[PDB]
RNA sequence: GUUGAAACAGGGUCAGCUUGCCGUAGGUGGCAUCGCCCUCGUC
């Protein structure tokens, strides 16, 4: 995804290795440390409210990214819907109810698995 | 006899410790059993 000068400026700030440092040495930094799996993430300037994976490239790779990697996989039968429709191995994680996003379908156990 | 099987609520933890129902308060004050009535009549 080039000529975006979203991911290419980040790609340009995540090959430096000191302003990365300068994000320690930040105003607030301090207080991002206090949280545990903080999600930092990548605000270009000149956007002002969209990230760099909010552009409309970014976008369109995730959509892209979410039409093409995750439609290669076991071709079917969806649960849910019932169509063809790859079936996703690894449910994401329903955040909300638990101490940490749990995967709210997720038969995960050496029996809890059904037919192999 | 090819098709959801197997599967714990477990193990256990004094509700204890303790705390006057009390101090205290007239049943009083007061009120006629009265007014009255042949044991008679008589052998």
């Amino acid at each position: 995804l080039p000529d975006d000068a979203g991911v290419t400026a980040v790609a340009a700030f995540l090959s430096s290795a000191e302003e990365k440092s300068k994000v320690m040495q930040a105003a607030n930094w301090a207080e991002c440390a206090k949280v545990k799996g903080c999600n930092l993430s990548f605000r270009l300037v000149d956007e002002a409210v969209d990230l760099v994976c909010q552009s409309k490239a970014v976008r369109e790779y995730v959509s892209q990214a979410n039409q093409t990697q995750s439609d290669n996989a076991q071709k079917g039968i969806c649960l849910v819907t019932g169509k063809a429709a790859p079936i996703a191995r690894l449910h994401n994680a329903v955040k909300g109810v638990n101490a940490k996003p749990a995967p709210f379908a997720s038969v995960n156990l050496s029996a809890f698995e059904s037919y192999g």
